[PDB]
């Protein structure tokens, strides 16, 4: 028994000694890597990544279905980012990207670098270049589905297994050119298209979906999201985050910093009043919610305290 | 900071090299590529543009539901083209042009070069004949989905496959063509159908929709229209610009005029009155409509200022 | 400019030669290809068709809304062609033919040959018999719709795409057997059903409507209609048609000699006086036309000559 | 006859002791080898399985379709193990374990050592290393068709082939660190993908399907399961097993009980009643089997009775 | 000619006493060794055998497709074994054996000897084990093709080599201890795979396919069997049986019966109606055929009738 | 040139004096050496051996890929030597005879002797034994590539050329043996398998392939075949012979009796019909193979008469 527990850790730290930082984990662990992150934009999505965002020189895959939020979240990442003076690109083969959207979730549109590639190879050979400059920090390929190989374009091999040979042939080469830079990369995807190269390299894989709409009456004004950590090599990967996405307004931060203020007894509840530090803040989440948003400063206090009370 | 700014600066200048101009950009980047454009028949969509209108020698493509504008727009552009004495085609494939309307937009119909080929594949080698003739500056090409793979027409294959061919099979060869004569071609169409050829190969691509209707009292006398520039080679993309079709009319060009003379404060606004150099021109958009709408040369004046000051 | 004007000409020759005579022209070309014809009965939609008439050896599709006047037109067809001893054949799925009408509008019943095909196939298979015998002028097919195939009278495959499939597996070699029998085939129809192979063998295709009605009075005699040659192999197309159809007499004729009498101006019209050769014909419409109707050989004269100035 | 026996039972001996015990038996044997073994969940399939459960420090393969139910007996073999205090490992290539289900059939979720590889290879070496260190008790890899090889990850060789390469290279070494350390490992599968190497590593290889739906008036509450011991080298192979797996509960146990308590006699059944020891128990299975479910101690009891009489 | 007749006599029988008995015969010959056999369950294929079985001690191949009924012939074989007394062996690399189907084809499950050998070479040894015992009367080898080499096992020698190989390595002392003993072997294979020793050493090769399906009403409940005897060095070769083999039931040897009886003269049949010993047994086949099936001892006595018949 | 003439007659004559008949000829040459042939079942093969068909008491070869018809020909020697009563010999390697395709060829299965011998030197004995005899007229191998060398059978030497030595061990007793006997024997083959041995004591030696498909509508009923005779000692070679070979009957003789008799001039052909002695036989080519095949008589009178003016 003694004996087995120094047995077990010894034998732990030899395979994160050979095969890598993050190799395996106890699920219960409570340790993390030592990575730099960017906020996802959800504080609940924050938590269940362990390291508190998405971390720096790393490849991740967010992937769900139309409408699902994925692009909402890499959007609010770029806001994050940007916010810190960070410089980001949106790499696209979609052109579906919503600039009015995008502001009103934070994103610095006149700042943001944007390619519309010519082929699913020159979309990755752009994203390979700058990654090496090293004058980019976050990358956001919308989406690996579009990215056609130059030989579909042109138009009798498989469109599936083309795909996914050219999403192999530039991956090695892609995460460790973003690792030396410290460049966060991440792959929208709708297993997913692509092939393998995606799913080994990647240090965060993301499922998300709608599961619901918003309502505030009888009108819609957003939807209820789930998003599960299904790969995680930074943290304990299979935990999962709830929020709201709602329409104008991207993700319900402060809907979840209640929540969360009140789990760890950082915000009473009494029936439908909700108190900090002696005082009521709203009677109703709505009002809660409310109160935050409006005194930003208290926000972060109880913000700061979830996040090193959780992480 | 300063030395990051360099290293962007010169990573960007690399990709333009290596994969060619417009192979990324800032959203809010005031540059423009040097090429010879267009009109559109609409200031604000010439605007969106950045170029200023659409760009010779380049594929273009036009996009939405029925009734959204498409055949408005690409008529209004052989109008203008053919006023600066320019020879236009049109490859018709839908057997619905509308001579009377037309003509009503400016569209010197007699000396328009029509062409109702014989399957899809005629129509391709067709416009790639009149691109390596050299003596062809506009084609119009109504419609991608009408353009039905002989195959097909001949009656077990996916129809969606051998169109995405039929286009694949053909767009290198157009696209070279039609840069080296330095034509413009513009397809209708309605992910759009043809598969990816047109998507990457396109210089430009636009999305245009019929948000509302316009009317004079309780009759209907045109649609409000939305076009969103989802792709741009040629300057920032993501634009968008809204306008008004009346019937028997076109593009409402006074009216967009009249806005952004306000916006640019070239026009001066009390009330219901507009004025222009000391001058009130009219009280009411409609009469300020109409005022430009008579004095021609004023018109000019203040368009090329408005050219000026937001390309 | 004059080196340009030499290079269109030459690929415009390039592509007719290459493609096909017709493949290409300039919508205001007076130029029209060298085709036997039989008249529609309209002389307004002959001169529409820019031929003078329907051409021989190939297939047409006439297609509108029921009741629009389709039907009306074919006989006109017939009985034109019957008039110059030519041979003609309907081919009925509809089971709707009105003899007496027929007989109204000049048709010679008696020498009319019919067929009531058991299916869809046997129609077109007749059709074909029919075209390589070389003794059949004339084919009209009523109607596209009504010709159900085999397999749907037989009672899970799509309805629509059967008929695209019996349509498709008929066209090339029915269009070759009526080119080389130089027979003239008709196909009434309701983009219209059948699919793509009748819209793309055709050299004209003709759109017909009713668009409103002719009053004696207070009493209805008739319906104005107006054709569109939406498209035409052998001419230019997109030009229009509009006169009367008067109940139990057919097409009005004279009432359109007159107007076009006038417009090219061989018949004179002071007030509601017409008149021609220095002598009035009539006071009113009404009048000039009754007396052409009444006055044959002098029609034909004024005919002749409307024809030989506008085609 | 007499003298025949004797030499069938000494050539069969011959055999076990040359090739090793278990290399052939009689199929109606009642004998089992002697090993320690870890329940499946199941009391059908433990009996099946003639030892009573899975064999500690053996390869086994479980194979089947999507939604067989392969993970859930995996995760109920690891809440057994835990439960006895083994540690277990779950080594995921396909990112879809779900720890709400898991914790729901035991699992403990907490102290699951989990391991996400970067190769197909690597998964093997890390399944390996965690044999060798010898305080690792149960090992479930998920699954073979997703343990990509590095070969196939980096993008002309058959992947099948590679795949089967790639087993072949390391099973011989991993059953001997296995024995060794007496690990149990458990490779979930879908003749099955990897090639001939675990199929003849493996000491038992059980084929799993969803034979039918469980309901509970006309809401499906689960699946009617078969499990068939298709290979077994620990005592008589081709039995089967059948129960049930409902939603968010896993393998009705009780229910099982239920049954093989009545079929030897150890629980009474007077057409809708049971009872045991004199008592009833419940009318109707449900209420037999909430019964034993409310009555822990007792079941245990009849349990211990069972496989008494039939291991 | 008379001369040439005794010529050949001699040669034929120094042959036959040079190369062994079966070296050669004429097909047409009624004459057959003096052999041990089992039955096949199969009358028509126990006739075209020509001993009215298979041959103990010597080896026999039984080849065709998937689903062709190969499994079904080997387990008949076991089952009319075993109900003589004899012992049988099941060497599966396979993993296939469905004891529920066995048992009702009269397999004694309970009393099969089964061995899942760990390589192909291993399953040879054992074979050869099993042999020379002289404990054991029929072995079953399912089958060649799953036979994988240790070599291949372990993971660049040609697969089909390193087969070929190790069947011939093995195959000498196999057929020499086979023969020795007066043990049966049967290879189920699928030229079939293995190489040339199976081909050579075999006495009896038999090609089995499955050639349609057998249907009551609407309802397949069986399939129309043919097995084609393409080696055989017991007697004339060459000859081929057709019977059914019906889900869960096997070979319909009373079908057989019915049909046999009627040819050799020994039941009668008028019209529908079939009749023996003055009797009529029923009308229909399926009739007829459940008569036998329910007069066993009637049955057993056409059959000795019809084997001394034909044999 | 008169001396010069002498001079190569006499050359000639000392080469097959010296080393044989046949060991050089004009190609063009009418005389053939006297030996008694077997026909092939081909009269324009029968004409293209130059003796009238194979030679008794040589070895022939005949090779081609599967599907070829080889066996087909073989049958059909064999089916013409039996009717003259000669026996013949199947020495079988392929076990594929198909006895039910061979009795509508004519063979007599009953009196065919038949071997399955147990090696490729044990196959050439029995050949020699058989040869030996003097009791067998025809002896057919199939095939040389089956004939496996006991040393492959007993399974490191190249196989290819262990069949050259087992050929080539035997070949030079067996062709003296076969020539004393007069025994005529062929190897069935697939250069070709087994060496030089065959190639160079052959007689003759037959190239078969399959050259297209008979149908009858859209019906296939057999093959187009040529049979080039690329090597010939009993007379001139290199030449070659089409036929039919159709399914279920074999060689159309008849149909090749036609084309010959017409080309002899002694049947004459007007169109469609064919003529012969002042009647008419039929109406194509299909006709007039039936009445032929109706009339034996006076197809032999025709066969005779070819026979005696080509060989």
């Amino acid at each position: 028994d003694e004996n087995k527990q120094k047995a077990l850790a010894a034998a732990l730290g030899q395979i994160e000694k050979q095969f890598g930082k993050g190799s395996i984990m106890r699920l219960g662990e409570d340790r993390s890597m030592d990575v730099e992150t960017i906020s996802t934009g959800s504080l609940s999505l924050d938590i269940a990544l362990g390291a508190g965002g998405l971390p720096m020189g790393r490849i991740v895959e967010i992937y769900g279905p139309e409408s699902s939020g994925k692009t909402t979240l890499t959007l609010q990442v770029i806001a994050a980012a940007q916010r810190e003076g960070k410089t980001c690109a949106f790499i696209d083969a979609e052109h579906a990207l919503d600039p009015i959207y995008a502001r009103k979730l934070g994103v610095d549109i006149d700042n943001l670098l944007c390619s519309q590639p010519d082929t699913g190879e020159q979309a990755l050979e752009i994203c390979d270049a700058l990654a090496r400059s090293g004058a980019v920090d976050v990358i956001v390929v919308d989406s690996v589905a579009a990215l056609t190989p130059k030989a579909e374009i042109e138009g009798g091999d498989s469109h599936m297994g083309l795909a996914a040979r050219m999403m192999s042939q530039a991956m090695r080469k892609l995460a460790g050119n973003l690792k030396q830079s410290n460049t966060l990369l991440i792959f929208i995807n709708q297993t997913t298209t692509g092939g393998n190269a995606l799913k080994f390299y990647a240090s965060v894989r993301l499922d998300i979906r709608r599961i619901g709409a918003v309502k505030e009456g009888e009108n819609v004004v957003g939807s209820e999201t789930r998003v599960k950590v299904v790969k995680n090599k930074i943290a304990a990967p299979f935990k999962q985050a709830e929020f709201q996405i709602l329409y104008g307004e991207g993700i319900n931060f402060y809907g979840e910093l209640v929540d969360l203020g009140v789990k760890e007894k950082l915000i009473e509840k009494a029936g439908a009043w909700y108190s900090y530090k002696g005082e009521k803040i709203g009677q109703g989440k709505a009002n809660a919610t409310a109160w935050l948003k409006d005194n930003p400063e208290t926000a972060k206090e109880i913000e700061k305290k979830v996040r090193e009370l959780l992480l």
